[PDB]
C-alpha cells in the first residue's frame, strides 16, 4: 500500500495532476525521471540505476510512457525504449445508443485507461442519446447526455490531452426517436429509422444537433451518413416520386456539411456512399462532396491483410483523407470476443501500415440492447495500442497487467461463453452466450446448434476458471463474477430442453418430474442471481435507463421457465394426453453456418431467440 | 319437443344445438320454401316452420324458442338482406382457434343466422415441403381444417379460408434459411416474379384443395413497400400496379388450376375506380375475382355509400367486410361495433350488397378472447334478418343464457365515462396494463379521479355477471381481475412520483412493500385466468408471447420495488427515472375533452428503450 516515492522533473502542473490520478491504476517505483517533449520519437525511455530520461512527442503519450516505465523496471534496471506509433490518431468509440449509456464516472475511468494504453481520442456513439434544445422526444427516457455531461466528459479527457469526437447520425439509425407518435416527430420521417431528405424541419433538427455539439471544444464529428437501402423509398417516394438515390444522398450530405461548416466542424463519415466512385452528373456531385470529409473504411471481420489492402487501394483511388474503423467485439450478447478481436487486429494493422493509414478508430458496438459489459474489451484496446506503438504483441500482457492488475490471458477468459472448442478461431458472431441463455425451454428453437457432450463441460469449467480470476481481479471482479454465473447457467440450460424431449419421448416420468420440480426452479434461482449480477454490472457502468429492456427480457424468460414447469406438471397429472410443444420436430434455426463442421451458429436478435411467435409485429 | 319433416342430418344438428338452447314441449312441422328466409306460424302447441336455405332452420329455432316465452301465437317472417353472412376469426396473431372451439363457434353462428365460417391464416396452415411455414405457430393440419369444415357442413355452413398470397407473412419470412429468404422482397412481402414463390403459392392451394370449399380470400392488399426491396435490387424500378397485376395473374392461374374462385381486398383497384397498358391488365383481372371493401370505422351511412358507389363503378361483384372489435388488447369493443354496424347495414342495403363478412382481428398478440364478441355477431345477424335490434337481447339470451347488455359489460375496461361512443381504438384496458411503473410513459392519459372508480366498479359488475354466465363465466372472470388491477395500477406510477417529490418516505415504503407486491400477486392471478381462457379457446402456441410480456411487466414491478428500497436506505441521491417529466405518449387525440388514447403495440407501451431494433 505504500504511496509512490517517484520523482519527476520537467512536468507541467497539468501533467503532475494527471499522474496523481493514474497512480490509482499503476504502481510507480521510487526513481527519478527527467521528462521533456521531443519530436525524436513517439515515446523514448533511457537510463539506469534510478535515473531515467523520458521523452514523448504528443502530450498524451506521457501516460503510455509511464505504463511502459513501470513495466520495464519490474524486471530490469536499465531501459532502452523507443516507440514510433504508426497512427497519428488512435480512438476508442463507445456505443451509447443501444440502451447502455456509459455513465459519467465510468467514462472518466475509461479515459484513464485509454490514456495509459496510448489512445489520443475518445468517442461516444449517440443516435438519439444527446439532448437537443426544443426536441423533447429526442432521447426521452433514454438517459440522453446533457450538454453539461458531454462537456464534463470532454473536459476530463482534456486533463489527459485526449480529444473527444461525438459520433452521431444525420440520416438513419434514429429509430428510438422516430417511433414517437407526435406530428413534430412523424413529419421528419421517410420510413423506418430514416429521416425525410428535403424536409426543412429535418434540417432544423440537424442544425439543433450541431448547436448542441458546438458547446463542446472539439470541432471534429462523425456524422454517420451510411447508405440505407430504404432511403428515398418511403414518405419521400410518396411526395416526390422516384429519384436517383445516390443523387438524393448527395443532396442531403451537402445540406449537412453546410450546417457543419456554419458551426466550424470537420466531418468524418462511413465511406459506403462513395463505393460507386471506386451517371456522370452524379459522379461529379459525389466527387465534390468526398473532398469535404474524412471517409471511414469500416471492417470488423476479415481474417487476412490482403482483404483489407484490396479495399484500402480502392479507397486511395478516390481519397487520401481516410480513416479505418476496426472492432472491439462487444455487440453479441452478454459476452465479448476479445480473441476474435485480436485475430483481426493483427491483419488490419498490417494493412493500415502498408497503406499508410493515419487514423484508426476501434469500435465498441452494443447491438440489440447493450448487454455486454463496457469494460469487457480492455484487452482488445491494449492490443490495438501495442500494434500501433510497437507493431507487435511482445509487451501486451505485461503492459496490460501494469494497467489493470490482470494478465491479458486471464482477462481474455471473459470471452469463454463464446469459446466453444470446435469453432475455428476466425469466424465472427458465433454467440452461444446469448442464444443458449434466452432460448425457450418448451420450444427450444436453437436446439440443433447445441452439442452438449462438448458444451456442457466447457461452460462448467468456464464457471470455475472465471470464479478464480474474479478473486484476483480487484476492481474488475464484477466482470468475471457475471460471466462465471452465466457459464454456470449455460452448462445445464444448454440441453435441458432436449433432455425434457427425451424423457417425454421415452416416457421417463421420473426424469420429467425431477426436471420440473428441481432443475427448473433452480435454473430460475440461478437466472435471478445472474440478473442481480448483471444489474450490478450495468448500474456500475451505465445510466439506469435501458436496463428496463433487460428486466423485461429476463422476466419473460423466467415466466417461460415457469410455463415449462406447469405444463410438465399438468401432463404428469394425466390431465394432458400430450404436450403439443414437444410434438414439434426442431429445425435448424439458421443455415448461415450450415456448411461448417460445428453445430454452433449466430443468433443476435432477442425477439427471435425467445419465440417463434409474433411479438413486435401487428 | 316433437318435429316433422326433418332429415336425419337435421335431427342430429338439433340434438347438438339442444346444448345451447331449450326447445319447449311443442310440435313443429318443418319444410323448405322460397317464400321467406324464415317463416314461423302457429299457435297452441303446433307450428309450421319454413326456411329458404337449410342453415336458416337453426336461426329459426332460436326465434321459435324466444317468442314462445312471450306469447302463444307466433307470426314471424324474415327476409335476410344478405345472400351470405360470414364470421372470420383471426388465427394468425398468435391465437389459433382450437378445433373444439371452432365447433362451439360454428354451433353458435348457426343459431344466429350466419351461412359461412372463415379462419384467417397467414402462415397458420401446413404446406407439404414447407416446414418453416407455421413452424412452432400451431398451424392447422389438413386433417384439422377438414374436420372443422366437416363440422360446419353438419349445419349447412360453408367454410372459406382466408390466406395471404403476397404480404402479411412476417412470421414465415423471418426464418433465416435460403429456402425462405429466397422468397422475400422485403419486410412481410414475398418476391413477385420469383418461381420459388409461385411454387410456395401452389403448395397453399394444394393444401386448400383438400377441402370441399372452392371459395377463398387471397388477400392481395397493396403493401407500400411492394417491389421496393430485393425486387428493386434485382429488376430496377417498375410500375407498382403492373407489378401487382403480374402477381395477381399468377395467383389466379394457380387458383384456376385447383378450381378455386378468389376474393381479395379491393385496395389495388382503388386507382381504377394510370398508364394504358396498366388499365387494360387491371380491367381484365377485376372481373376474375370478388372484391371486398373493408371498413370498421365509419359512423354514418353516407361515408360508406361514397365508397360503395366508387366501387360499383369499377366492377360491382363486391362484398363488404365489417368489424367485430376484438383487436385492441385484452378487452373487446362490442359497444363501438354496434354503433358502426347499425350504419354499415344501411349502407350495404342502400347499395344492394349481396355478402357481408364480419372480421374478428387479433392485432399484436391475440390477447382478446375469441368468444368476447358474440354480441357483435348477433347484432349483424339481427340487422341482416330483421333490419332492427328489437329482438337482439332476447335472441342473444336464448343463444347464450345472458342478456346482450349483461354480456356487453365485457367491454368495460375500455368504456371510460368521458369518451364519446364513436371514436375507435381507445384502449386503456391494454396500455394501463402493460405500462411501466417507474417510467409511466402513458401517464398523461390517465384520469385517476374518474378511472379509479370506473375500473373498481367494473370489477364488481363483472364479478356479478360471471356468477350467472354459465359456460361463458371464464370471459367475465378474466375481465373482472383485469379491471381490479387497473383501478390501482392506473396511477400507482403517479402516486410514486408525488410521494417522491414530497419526500413522503412512509408512503413510498408502503407502495414498495405493500401495494406493488400485491399488484404482482394480482397480475399473477390475471395471468392464470388469462392462460385458462387462452388454452380453452386456442392452441397452446402463441401463449408464450403473453408469458414473455407478462413476465417482463412483473420483473419491472420488482424493479420499482428495489429501486425505491435503495433510495429509502440512503444509497441514492435521486431516482433518475422519476426525475424525467412525462410528455404525451401520442397526439392522436390531443384536441379532445378526454385524456385517454390509442396505443396498441406492446413493445412501445412497455418501454421507451429499444427492444426489437439492432
Amino acid at each position: 500500500h505504500m504511496a509512490s516515492m517517484v520523482r519527476f522533473t520537467g512536468l507541467s502542473l497539468k501533467q503532475t495532476q494527471a499522474i496523481e490520478v493514474l497512480k490509482g491504476h499503476i504502481s510507480l517505483p521510487d526513481v527519478e525521471v527527467a521528462v521533456t517533449q521531443s519530436d525524436q520519437a513517439s515515446i523514448s525511455i533511457e537510463g539506469e540505476e534510478g535515473h531515467y530520461q523520458l521523452t514523448y512527442r504528443k502530450p498524451h503519450q506521457l501516460y503510455r510512457a509511464l505504463s511502459l516505465l513501470v513495466t520495464v523496471l519490474a524486471e530490469a534496471d536499465k531501459v532502452e525504449i523507443e516507440e514510433q506509433a504508426a497512427y497519428e490518431d488512435l480512438a476508442y468509440m463507445v456505443d451509447c445508443s443501444r440502451n447502455a449509456v456509459l455513465n459519467v464516472a465510468s467514462a472518466k475511468q475509461m479515459i484513464e485507461i485509454l490514456a495509459l494504453m496510448g489512445y489520443s481520442t475518445f468517442e461516444l456513439y449517440m443516435e438519439d442519446t444527446y439532448q437537443i434544445e426544443g426536441q423533447p422526444y429526442f432521447g426521452y427516457f433514454r438517459g440522453a447526455y446533457s450538454a453539461e455531461e458531454l462537456q464534463e466528459i470532454e473536459a476530463y479527457a482534456q486533463q489527459f490531452d485526449v480529444t473527444f469526437v461525438p459520433c452521431i447520425q444525420t440520416l438513419a439509425h434514429l429509430s428510438a426517436f422516430v417511433k414517437w407518435g407526435v406530428k413534430e416527430v412523424q413529419e421528419l420521417r421517410d420510413v423506418e429509422d430514416i429521416l425525410l431528405i428535403g424536409e426543412e424541419k429535418v434540417y432544423d433538427l440537424i442544425d439543433g444537433m450541431f448547436a448542441t455539439l458546438s458547446k463542446l471544444k472539439t470541432r471534429k464529428v462523425n456524422i454517420g451518413m451510411d447508405e440505407a437501402h430504404l432511403v428515398g423509398l418511403g414518405r419521400y417516394l410518396i411526395l416526390n416520386g422516384v429519384v436517383d438515390r445516390s443523387l438524393l444522398m448527395c443532396q442531403h450530405l451537402e445540406r449537412v456539411l453546410d450546417i457543419a461548416d456554419k458551426y466550424g466542424f470537420h466531418c468524418q463519415m462511413w465511406s459506403d456512399m462513395f463505393f460507386k466512385l471506386m451517371p456522370e452528373e452524379t459522379r461529379v456531385y459525389l466527387d465534390r462532396l468526398k473532398d469535404r470529409v474524412t471517409l471511414v473504411y469500416w471492417d470488423y471481420y476479415q481474417d487476412s491483410e490482403e482483404k483489407y489492402n484490396r479495399n484500402f487501394r480502392n479507397h486511395h483511388k478516390i481519397s487520401h483523407d481516410l480513416a479505418f474503423a476496426g472492432g472491439a467485439w462487444k455487440w453479441i450478447g452478454f459476452t465479448p470476443h476479445n480473441h476474435f478481436s485480436r485475430l483481426v487486429a493483427i491483419e488490419a494493422n498490417k494493412a493500415c501500415r502498408a497503406n499508410q493509414i493515419k487514423e484508426v478508430i476501434v469500435t465498441g458496438w452494443g447491438d440489440n440492447g447493450g448487454e455486454t459489459a463496457q469494460f469487457s474489451i480492455l484487452p482488445s484496446l491494449q492490443i490495438w495500442a501495442e500494434l500501433s506503438y510497437r507493431n507487435d504483441l511482445d509487451g501486451l500482457s505485461a503492459h496490460f497487467k501494469t494497467n489493470t492488475g490482470l494478465t491479458v490471458e486471464d482477462f481474455m477468459q471473459i470471452d469463454l461463453a463464446n469459446l466453444l472448442p470446435d469453432l475455428p478461431g476466425n469466424l465472427s458472431g458465433i454467440n452461444p452466450n446469448r442464444y443458449v441463455f434466452y432460448q425457450d425451454i418448451l420450444c427450444p428453437i436453437l436446439d440443433q446448434h447445441m452439442t452438449p457432450e462438448q458444451d456442457k463441460p466447457h461452460f462448467a469449467q468456464a464457471a470455475e476458471t472465471l470464479a478464480n480470476i474474479k478473486e484476483k481481479a480487484g476492481n474488475y471482479a464484477y466482470l468475471f463474477e457475471t460471466q462465471a454465473q452465466l457459464n454456470a447457467i449455460l452448462s445445464s440450460k444448454v440441453d435441458v430442453g432436449r433432455r425434457i424431449r427425451q424423457a417425454y419421448q421415452a416416457d421417463d416420468k421420473e426424469s420429467l418430474q425431477q426436471i420440473a420440480r428441481q432443475e427448473l426452479p433452480e435454473l430460475r434461482s440461478q437466472i435471478e442471481d445472474f440478473h442481480a449480477l448483471f444489474s450490478h454490472q450495468w448500474l456500475k457502468e451505465n445510466k439506469v435507463f435501458g436496463l428496463d429492456t433487460v428486466d423485461i427480457r429476463m422476466g419473460g424468460l423466467l415466466q417461460r421457465i415457469k410455463r415449462a414447469e406447469s405444463r410438465i406438471e399438468v401432463y404428469l397429472a394425466g390431465q394432458l394426453d400430450r404436450i403439443d410443444e414437444l410434438e414439434v420436430e426442431i429445425l435448424p434455426f439458421t443455415d448461415f453456418y450450415a456448411d461448417k463442421d460445428f453445430a454452433a451458429t449466430t443468433a443476435n436478435q432477442w425477439h427471435t431467440i425467445a419465440t417463434a411467435s409474433t411479438i413486435y409485429t401487428t
